[PDB]
């Protein structure tokens, strides 16, 4: 009654309307979470999220298994993605990620894109 | 350079200025995260967070070990608490939690308070 399960399309549209999300990471049982500017990309067979990492926040020793979350609250809603996050590597894919409209950083900070391959989408509204 | 570590007092004041936060829970490696209205309580030897649970979002089979996160982003900041979350039990403590100014729910939804005993506070600002 107080929790409405959203459909996947609704969930992804609403996630798409925000530009800041939270990545939840873990190395075994230590967990951490941090906000990032992201974009949702639809261009492959499955939804993908890209974000940048300048900081050792997302490191190769963290599990690739992550959650990514967006919300808006007061009633409210949240969307949780389950997936696997990887630094990008493909010269063509970095170039592609760079056309998606992430906010430019200071032109001096070197960075990598991280791609999240989305396994699951869960949206909820709470009233 | 892009990450300023905040002091604990700053971190807790900023967390205290918001009324919505995110609980990160886990049962082994499955993780979930959900927003809740919370209040920060200072009245014991350590900081405590209270929130309500109407929904099976926070269940006794989830580990008591949790993170609790508040942020504000664009620059931005986030505060992550590490701790242990328990349903309240003490007739005196429920009564006390009820004076802290959490938003009233619909008068029909039965609920419990959950208390987070805070082990660690991490605040960060990102520029």
């Amino acid at each position: 009654d107080p929790i409405t399960i959203l459909d996947s399309s609704d969930s992804l549209s609403r996630l798409s309307s925000e530009s800041v999300g939270r990545l939840v990471v873990h190395r075994k049982d230590d967990l951490d979470i941090f906000p990032v500017n992201f974009v949702l990309d639809y261009s492959a067979e499955q939804p993908r999220v890209y974000f940048r990492t300048a900081t050792k926040l997302f490191s190769v020793n963290l599990n690739s298994d992550v959650l990514f979350e967006v919300d808006r609250f007061d009633e409210g809603w949240s969307v949780v993605l389950k997936g696997n996050a990887y630094v990008v590597r493909d010269t063509e894919e970095a170039r592609h990620a760079d056309t998606l409209g992430l906010k430019p950083w200071l032109p001096t900070l070197k960075y990598n894109f991280v791609r999240i391959d989305v396994r699951e989408v869960s949206g909820r509204a709470f009233v």
